[PDB]
């Protein structure tokens, strides 16, 4: 039982966020773009193919600053903590 909903980005703010894909050597650099007022479930839709797996186990990003773990994945939240140029590292893929 679910169904595809489009994301409320065509009424609200819009937001763009970069992720630095560390698994992908062809393209490290997958651009997500969500509503600012769309849930997370927007971004778990591209973030399946960031992660390239439907685990949190590579859930593992940290941001310039030091540790900067995906948590939530709303919008705002990731917006204010780490916006853009975040670094996304899988764990337990690596090895």
């Amino acid at each position: 039982m679910s169904q595809n909903e489009e994301a409320p980005a065509r009424s609200g703010g819009k937001v763009t966020f970069r992720i630095i894909l560390t698994s992908e050597r062809s393209q490290p650099f997958r651009v997500i773009s969500i509503a600012e007022e769309a849930p997370l479930t927007a971004a778990l839709r591209f973030a399946a193919e960031e992660f390239g797996i439907a685990s949190v186990d590579s859930m593992a990003a940290t941001t310039k600053d030091g540790t900067g773990i995906n948590p939530a994945q709303t919008a705002g939240n990731v917006f204010m903590k780490y916006g853009q140029e975040i670094r996304l590292i899988p764990r337990d893929r690596v090895g």
